[PDB]
C-alpha cells in the first residue's frame, strides 16, 4: 500500500486591518486507478467530456497506462464542477481535495505580495520571502487496495495536515488603491514608460503602500512581460538627483561651517571643473541663501559647499539614513544599491555626490532616507509586516539640524518660485522635487531625450507621520521636470493619505 501527500492550506494574507490580499481557496483534483477504469470502458466517453477533454486521446492514455497503479486525470478543479465527475459513479477514479491562490486585490498589490506557483509554492515577493511562514507542512493519507488490486474508501488512514500561518502585512489596502489610481493617472497622462510609489510611516518604519507601474493580474498569468513583474520600488535603482540635497545640507549644518542665514555666490549659474562642467538650470541670481539653494535647485550652489565641508560628511550622512545600505527586509531580489568611496575624493565626484550622482538607490531607500529626516533625524528600522510597537531607532541626523532642514524643505513647496503642486490643502506639507537624465544605455554618459521625474517628501511639516517618494520615467508629452510631473501625484495621494489616517489639519483653511 502507497501514500498520496495531501496538502497543507497556504497562510491568509492581510493588509494591516485584516483586509485579504492572498487567499487560497480549494480545488479538486482527480486521479484514478487505470486497473478498476478498464473494466468501465463504456463510460470513458462521459467521463473524458466532464474532464473537458477529447475522448479519444483520453482512451489512448488510460489504454497505455492500464498496467499502471496510479495517474492524475486532471489538477485544479473548482469544487462544483470537480464533485460533477464523482457524481458519475464511475468506478476507479477518485478524488484529492487541494488549494489554489486568489489574489482580491489583483494588479494593485501584485508586485507587493507576489504569487505562488502552480503547486502552491511561493515563488514571487512576500508569497516567497514568507514562504516558509505561510506553507505548513502536508499530511498524508495512505491508499488500501484488497486480494484483486482494488482500492476500497470506507476505511481511511490520515494524517491530518498543519494550515500555513496567517500575515498582516504593513501596507494599508485603503492607501494602497488611491496610490495605485494616481500612479497609473500620472504615468498614463505624460505618457511615461515606469514608475513607482512608496508611502511609509515615519514614526514606525512601516511601508503603508508600494505601487509601480507596469503592473499585472496575478489571478491571470498567460503571457506575460518580465518588465510588468518587477517590484521597482526594491528592485530597480537610480540616481535620485538632487531629492539627496537636504541630507547634502545636513552635513553641512552639522559641520559647524553653515547657518541658514549664509549666502553663495553662484554666478553665472555653471561651474567648470576641468574637462566637465557643471550647470544651474534657473539662472535667475548671481547670490542665493542656503535655502534658495533648495528651492531654485542650484547644483553650482550645492557643489561649493561641498568643497568647503568635503564629501567624506556627506557620504556618512547619506549612509546613515540608508543610502546604497540594506534594508534589512529580505524582499526577494531587493537592490542595495551603491554609495561609492574613494579614500581621497576628487573635487568632480565631489561636486555631482552633492546634487545626488554617482550614487543609485531605490524608491524605498529614498522614502527611507526621508523618514528620518521627517522623524527629527531618528532613522527606523524598515518594515513590511505590521508593527505592534514602536521600535527602537537610531539618531542620525541632530534633532536640531533636522527641524532647520524640515523647515527648509516646507520652504521649497510654500516659498515663492517653490514647488507649488506639491502642496496639500490643509496640511502643511515639505519635500523636494528632482529631475534626473537617465543613464545611457552601455555607455560612459548620460541620456539627453530620457528623464526620471522625481518627488520625496512628508507631512505634515508640523509633526510628520508619513513620508512619500515618486518616481516616474520617461515623461514624454507635457514637462518633464519633477515639480511639474511627480509633484501633482504626492499632493494628490498625500491629501488622501493623511485623511484616511484621521491626521489633524495644520495648514487652515
Ligand atoms: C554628473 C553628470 N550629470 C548627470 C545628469 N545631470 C542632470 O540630469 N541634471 C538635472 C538637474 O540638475 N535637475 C534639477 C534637480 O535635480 O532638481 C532641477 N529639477 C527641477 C524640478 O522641478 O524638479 C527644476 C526646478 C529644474 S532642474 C537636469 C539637467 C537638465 C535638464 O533638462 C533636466 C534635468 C547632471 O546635472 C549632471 O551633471
Amino acid at each position: 500500500v502507497r501514500h498520496i501527500a495531501i496538502p497543507a492550506h497556504r497562510g491568509l494574507i492581510t493588509d494591516r486591518n485584516g483586509e485579504p490580499l492572498a487567499v487560497s481557496t480549494p480545488v479538486t483534483t482527480l486521479w484514478a486507478n487505470p486497473k478498476e477504469l478498464m473494466t468501465a470502458k463504456e463510460r470513458w466517453p462521459q467521463l473524458a467530456a466532464a474532464l473537458g477533454q477529447d475522448t479519444k486521446l483520453f482512451a489512448d492514455r488510460i489504454e497505455q497506462n492500464a498496467e499502471r497503479e496510479f495517474i492524475y486525470l486532471v489538477r485544479g478543479l473548482t469544487p462544483e464542477q470537480g464533485e460533477g465527475v464523482i457524481a458519475l459513479k464511475v468506478p476507479g477514479v477518485y478524488s484529492i481535495e487541494e488549494f489554489r491562490r486568489f489574489y482580491p486585490a489583483g494588479e494593485v498589490v501584485a508586485h507587493a505580495v507576489g504569487f505562488t506557483d502552480v503547486d502552491d509554492r511561493g515563488r514571487e515577493g512576500i508569497e516567497l520571502a514568507f514562504d516558509e511562514w505561510l506553507a505548513g507542512v502536508p499530511g498524508k493519507r495512505q491508499v488500501l487496495k484488497d486480494r484483486r488490486g482494488r482500492v476500497i474508501k470506507d476505511v481511511q488512514v490520515t494524517k491530518n495536515a498543519k494550515p500555513g500561518k496567517t500575515l498582516a502585512l504593513s501596507i494599508d489596502l485603503r492607501l494602497q488603491y488611491l496610490a495605485h489610481r494616481e500612479l497609473r493617472n500620472a504615468l498614463l497622462e505624460n505618457g511615461a514608460k515606469a514608475g513607482s510609489l512608496v508611502i511609509m510611516d515615519v514614526k514606525t518604519g512601516e511601508i503603508l503602500a508600494m505601487t509601480n507601474q507596469p503592473t499585472y493580474n496575478p489571478n491571470n498569468r498567460r503571457n506575460l512581460q518580465p518588465a510588468a513583474m518587477r517590484n521597482r520600488a526594491m528592485i530597480d535603482v537610480f540616481e535620485p538627483g538632487s531629492t539627496v540635497k537636504p541630507f547634502s545640507m545636513s552635513a553641512a549644518l552639522a559641520s559647524g561651517r553653515w547657518k541658514p542665514s549664509d549666502i553663495v555666490d553662484v554666478y553665472p549659474g555653471t561651474l567648470q571643473i576641468g574637462r566637465y562642467t557643471i550647470r544651474d538650470v534657473s539662472r535667475n541670481s548671481r547670490q542665493l541663501d542656503l535655502t534658495g539653494i533648495l528651492i531654485k535647485s542650484s547644483n553650482v550652489g550645492i557643489s561649493k559647499i561641498a568643497f568647503d565641508i568635503g564629501a567624506e560628511s556627506i557620504y556618512s550622512v547619506m549612509q546613515q539614513v540608508g543610502l546604497g545600505q540594506d534594508t534589512g527586509l529580505g524582499f526577494p531580489g531587493e537592490r542595495v544599491g551603491n554609495l561609492p568611496n574613494h579614500r581621497k575624493w576628487p573635487k568632480a565626484e565631489t561636486a555631482t555626490l552633492a546634487y545626488g550622482y554617482g550614487l543609485s538607490v531605490t524608491a524605498i531607500q529614498l522614502a527611507h532616507a526621508y523618514a528620518a529626516l521627517a522623524n527629527d533625524g531618528k532613522s527606523v528600522p524598515l518594515s513590511m509586516t505590521r508593527v505592534d510597537r514602536v521600535p527602537d531607532g537610531v539618531q542620525v541626523i541632530s534633532p536640531e539640524v533636522a527641524s532647520t532642514v524640515q523647515g527648509m524643505l516646507q520652504q521649497v513647496v510654500e516659498a515663492q518660485g517653490g514647488v507649488f503642486r506639491a502642496q496639500v490643502p490643509g496640511y502643511h506639507a515639505a519635500g523636494k522635487s528632482g529631475t534626473a537624465r537617465k543613464v545611457s544605455v552601455g555607455t560612459k554618459g548620460y541620456r539627453e531625450n530620457a528623464y526620471r521625474s522625481l518627488f520625496a517628501g512628508f507631512a505634515p511639516a508640523t509633526d510628520p507621520r508619513i513620508a512619500m517618494v515618486v518616481v516616474i520615467d520617461e515623461p514624454s508629452k507635457a514637462g518633464y521636470f519633477g515639480g511639474l510631473v511627480s509633484a501633482p501625484v504626492f499632493s494628490k495621494v498625500m491629501a488622501g493619505a493623511l485623511r484616511l489616517m484621521n491626521v489633524p489639519p495644520d495648514n487652515l483653511p
